[PDB]
Formats: C-alpha cells, structure tokens, sequence
C-alpha cells in the first residue's frame, strides 16, 4: 500500500510555523499531561503532518469537542471559521494539490 506523499526520509514534518517534529513525539491518545504545546502539537501534527481526520480522529480524536477546542485556540480569528490556517490547508487542498511542471 503506497501513498502519494513519498515520505520516510524526511522523518519529521514542519509546522506552519512550528519548526520540525517527528512521528514520534505524537500523544498516542493517552500520553500524561496535555499542555498547550502538547495539544496544539496533536491538530498541527496528525492534520498538517501525518493523515487525515478520519484517522486522527479514532485514533487522536479522544474528545470531539476537546479536539475542536484545540483548533478554536489556533484559530483566534473565527470570522469565516474556514481562514483557519491548519483547517483552509486541510480544506483546499482536497480541491487541487499542485501541478508538477
């Protein structure tokens, strides 16, 4: 089972503004104590870096509305509710990635 993105070798993704993290620091659901950066780490990494909802959802989605608060603290702006930065990638996206020329 092959995907389109073609990664291993990087092994970390960057934020949109969030620097380099691996698959490896990702709360497994469980983890301890979620703190901001723990949180806010989860929505940019599984969204941004990793799949899509569906799978960060049964496997990070714990809580819905816990989920969403999350989002809700990186969106600051909920004008529009789609201007999200990590919720319009995750929304354009899916209309035309790129053109390879």
């Amino acid at each position: 089972m092959m995907f389109l993105r073609k990664v291993e070798g990087p092994r970390s993704v960057t934020l949109p503004d969030g620097s380099i993290m691996t698959r490896a620091d990702l709360p497994p659901a469980n983890t301890r104590r979620w703190v901001a950066s723990r949180k806010i780490a989860v929505v940019r990494g599984v969204i941004y870096g990793l799949i899509t909802l569906a799978e960060a959802k049964q496997t990070y989605g714990l809580s819905d509305e816990e989920f969403n608060s999350w989002v809700s603290a990186l969106a600051e702006h909920g004008k529009d509710a789609l201007k999200v930065t990590a919720l319009k990638k995750y929304r354009q996206l899916l209309e035309h990635h790129h053109h390879h020329h």
